[PDB]
């Protein structure tokens, strides 16, 4: 007539349970995943480094892979530049802009790697593309005069 326990009364867990994330903790590799601008990314996200040290270690990395001979990378580093490009804009960094195609360019200059220059022109990758600004409503047509695929 009496009975005690085997109510069930304290649940077990309750929902999915594993190890998390897996890919790269310790050594492993660098970079989290694609994307080698999503670096700086993270300084500017974190308090790691500020727009500036980070965008720097961004072109700074491109300069290593424009020290190298691949191109998979020129296009990418079009890309990085297309990273810290629109970043900058929510970041209000103005004088990074010019900085960082100033000093990308004028490095293309001393050295070679004229072809990512090349890219560059056909993506309208030079000058600030809206007005040496911050806040404007110009597109990158600028950039597209200041290195442009056709015309004279």
């Amino acid at each position: 007539m009496h009975h005690h326990h085997h109510h069930k009364l304290k649940t077990e867990q309750g929902g999915a349970h594993f190890s998390v994330s897996s890919l790269a903790e310790g050594s492993v590799t660098s970079v989290g995943s694609v994307n080698p601008a999503e670096n700086f990314r993270v300084l500017v996200k974190q308090k790691k480094a500020s727009f500036e040290e980070a965008s720097n270690q961004l072109i700074n990395h491109i300069e290593q892979f424009l020290d190298t001979n691949e191109t998979p990378y020129f296009m990418k580093s079009i890309d990085c530049i297309r990273a810290f490009r629109e970043e900058a804009i929510k970041f209000s960094e103005e004088q990074r802009f010019n900085n960082f195609l100033k000093a990308l360019q004028e490095k293309v200059e001393i050295k070679q790697l004229n072809h990512f220059w090349e890219i560059v022109v056909q993506d309208g990758i030079t000058l600030i593309t809206k007005e040496e600004a911050s806040g404007s409503s110009v597109t990158a047509e600028e950039a597209k005069k200041f290195l442009a695929p056709k015309d004279k």
